[PDB]
């Protein structure tokens, strides 16, 4: 609106009161911050090799 006509919204009356300024809360609890969802190259490489490989002494 302006400089003046802003600042009469704020308060109109001499008369001011001191209020608390607790965090946001449009869902109860929400938290809005940037993040980034790092990743990496590199997985795990097994084998299931059970074979059964018996003592061939003699023939």
């Amino acid at each position: 609106g302006g400089s003046d006509e802003d600042a009469l919204k704020a308060a109109r009356a001499i008369k001011f009161l001191y209020q608390s300024n607790p965090p946001p809360n449009p869902e109860g609890t929400r938290q809005a911050r940037r993040n980034r969802r790092r990743r990496w190259r590199e997985r795990q490489r097994q084998i299931h090799s059970a074979s059964e490989r018996i003592a061939s002494t003699y023939l």
